[PDB]
Order: structure tokens, then C-alpha cells, then sequence
């Protein structure tokens, strides 16, 4: 992959609202929201959130990611990692999360990148866990279903 990245622009946003495939992916990214996702809803989390960058390979947005908390000196949370189907596997999320990381470090002075991961997620779980990231505490959600999910809260420090 020969991948870049910038941030996040009005006309992404209908292609990286089509990359969650089922309920299960859409809530791993961003559980807040309400399947189906809608750009009105990918708008929203921009609008709050801060650091939306998309990665791009040969003219096509393949992921998306950003944060939805920082705290200056501190750390970023990072949020709604979104990757295009027929892209899983390639190294997109590994290239956005290194990207993310810089711009925690370099933008906000954070010392920590904090990632938390649904439990069923194992490819996300594994994932940070190649790159670094810990678990440090398990924290009870609720699915739309209302049933138990453990919310893996995982970090890693920047440097
Ligand atoms: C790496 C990634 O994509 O994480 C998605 C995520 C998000 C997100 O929306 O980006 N998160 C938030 O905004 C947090 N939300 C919660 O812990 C609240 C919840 C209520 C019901 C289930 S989780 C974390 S929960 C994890």
C-alpha cells in the first residue's frame, strides 16, 4: 500500500458512512450510533470530535478515523475507526493509528493514546495488541440489544 492521509472533507463523508457492512461493525466504531449509518450521523461525530483524517490509496478513501476525547498534555481518545470493506487486513487501520498517534503527539502533547475495543472485536483487540496498546480495565456496556458487552479499555504511550 502506498497510503496518505489528510483530514476529513464534506465530500468523504458518503463513502466512509458506507464502510460499517452490519450492526455489529457499525457499533464497534461508534456505538452511539443508530443503524443505519447516515453521513448525518458521520457529520455529527465530526462536529464534535476532533482529528477526523481519512487514509487514501490510489484515489479512494479507505479509512477513517479520529478522536473523540483529548485533553492537551494529556492523552487522545481515539474513535470511529472505520476501514472500507474490501480493504480490511491490508494494513489501513495499522497506517491511520500511526497517523493518529502522531497527531496526538504533535498537536495535543499527548503522552497516551487511549483505545477502547468491544470485547467481540478480536480483530481490533489483536490489532492494538501488535501495536502496543495494553489493556488496562474492562468496563460494562450495553449493546442495542441490550445486552452486556465488556468495553476493553486498552493504552499505549506516544513518547
Ligand atoms: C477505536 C474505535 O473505533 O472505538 C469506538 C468507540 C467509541 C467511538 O464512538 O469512537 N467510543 C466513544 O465515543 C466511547 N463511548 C462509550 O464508552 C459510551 C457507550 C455507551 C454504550 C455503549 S459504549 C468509546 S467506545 C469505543
Amino acid at each position: 500500500m502506498q497510503l496518505s492521509h489528510r483530514p476529513a472533507e464534506t465530500g468523504d463523508l458518503e463513502t466512509v458512512a458506507g464502510f460499517p457492512q452490519d450492526r455489529d461493525e457499525l457499533f464497534y466504531c461508534y456505538p452511539k450510533a443508530i443503524w443505519p449509518f447516515s453521513v448525518a450521523q458521520l457529520a455529527a461525530a465530526i462536529a464534535e470530535r476532533r482529528g477526523s483524517t481519512v487514509a487514501v490509496h490510489d484515489g479512494q478513501v479507505l479509512g477513517f478515523a479520529n478522536f473523540y476525547q483529548w485533553q492537551h498534555g494529556d492523552f487522545c481518545a481515539l474513535g470511529n475507526m472505520m476501514v472500507a470493506p474490501a480493504a480490511r487486513g491490508l494494513g489501513v487501520a495499522r497506517y491511520l493509528i500511526g497517523v493518529m498517534e502522531n497527531l496526538a503527539r504533535e498537536q495535543y502533547k499527548a503522552r497516551l493514546m487511549k483505545i477502547s475495543c468491544f470485547n467481540a472485536n478480536a480483530a481490533g483487540l489483536l490489532l492494538y495488541t501488535q501495536l502496543g496498546y495494553q489493556p488496562r480495565a474492562i468496563a460494562e456496556r450495553h449493546d442495542p440489544d441490550g445486552r452486556r458487552v465488556a468495553l476493553i479499555q486498552m493504552d499505549k504511550p506516544l513518547e
